Formats: structure tokens, C-alpha cells, sequence
DNA sequence: GCGCGTACGTGCGTTTAAGCGGTGCTAGAGCTGTCTACGACCAATTGAGCGGCCTCGGCACCGGGATTCTGATATCGCGCGTGATCTTACG
């Protein structure tokens, strides 16, 4: 008796998604301080 | 198109400095009153750059000759493949 994981994404997926994510939005992406 | 090696994504785990807030200090930014130096302009002066017109040549052109460069070919060289001779093993 075990507890056992769904699946895993394929590559390349999150990389879309994250595209459109900040394609959306306008905030800024380097973080400040460093700057 | 096929095959092989792999860079890196997700995910997890862990770790950390990125933001809020809270206080405190203060640098130079900003706005009044003084004071003064200087650039436009007119007269009048003087002189320099532009254009016309002379003059002359550095380079294009021609022609010829001399020097270089790919493309093709052949030889030397090296490496691979096969048969002859010497060697070793078994029968």
C-alpha cells in the first residue's frame, strides 16, 4: 500500500503558459533592489 | 530523414535576501533680496573672402610586356588487400 503521483507535464507547456502569462500583465520583471 | 547524445523542464527540497513598516538623522534642493558683468546696437572704420581669369599637371588612357592564379593531370607517398615464402602445430 503506497501513495502514487497522477502524472507529469510534458516539456515545453509551462513555457507557453508563462508566455501568455506575462503577455498579459505589465508589471515590471527584473526585481527591483538588484537594479 | 534517421540515429545518438544530452540540456534542461518539472518537481521537491532547502535556503535566503526581497518588500513593509517603524524610527531617526539630515543634504541639498528650492525660493527671496543684492549686486554686478555683458551682449545688442549705431557710427564709423577697415580689410578678407568670392569670383573671374589665367596657368599647369596627376592621372586616364592606350598599348605592350611581364608577373600570378585555378583547373587539369601525373608522380610520390601511404595504407589496404592478396599471393609467395618461412615458420609452427598437428596428423
Amino acid at each position: 500500500g503506497g501513495v502514487m503521483k497522477p502524472h507529469r507535464y510534458r516539456p515545453g507547456t509551462v513555457a507557453l503558459r508563462e508566455i501568455r502569462r506575462y503577455q498579459k500583465s505589465t508589471e515590471l520583471l527584473i526585481r527591483k533592489l538588484p537594479f
